[PDB]
C-alpha cells in the first residue's frame, strides 16, 4: 500500500552515448550527495517534462515506474539519493522525498 514521493533527474542517452552520459549523471550525483539542491540540478539537467518542477513526480505507486527504477525505489531509505540507474532511454537519479503507507486513510 506504499506510496512514494520521488524526485527524478533523467538524462537521455543512446546506447552508444550511455557510458558518457553515465559519467555526466555520476558527477551530478556527486554534487547532490555533497549538498546540492535536487530542484536546482533537476531544472538544469533533467530531460524529462518534470524538470521545470524540480523533478518532483509527486506521490506515485511503484507500478508507475519502469522496472529498473521501481526496484531501486523499493529498497531506498527516506531522504536518500539513488543512481544513476540505467533505463532503456538513458539514466535516472532518484531522490526519495517522502513515503507513506497503510491500508486505511483515516489513520493519518
Amino acid at each position: 500500500t506504499e506510496e512514494y514521493r520521488i524526485g527524478e533527474i533523467f538524462l537521455a542517452a543512446t546506447e552508444e552515448n550511455k557510458p558518457q552520459v553515465f559519467a555526466n549523471a555520476e558527477k551530478i550525483v556527486e554534487q547532490l550527495k555533497q549538498g546540492g539542491s535536487f530542484v536546482a540540478y533537476a531544472r538544469q539537467y533533467s530531460e524529462a517534462s518534470t524538470a521545470a518542477v524540480g523533478g518532483d513526480l509527486g506521490w506515485i505507486r511503484l507500478a508507475q515506474l519502469p522496472t529498473e527504477l521501481a526496484t531501486t525505489a523499493a529498497s531506498m531509505g527516506p531522504g536518500q539519493l539513488a543512481g544513476p540507474v540505467e533505463i532503456r532511454g538513458g539514466f535516472s537519479i532518484l531522490y526519495l522525498i517522502d513515503k507513506r503507507e497503510g491500508h486505511h486513510h483515516h489513520h493519518h
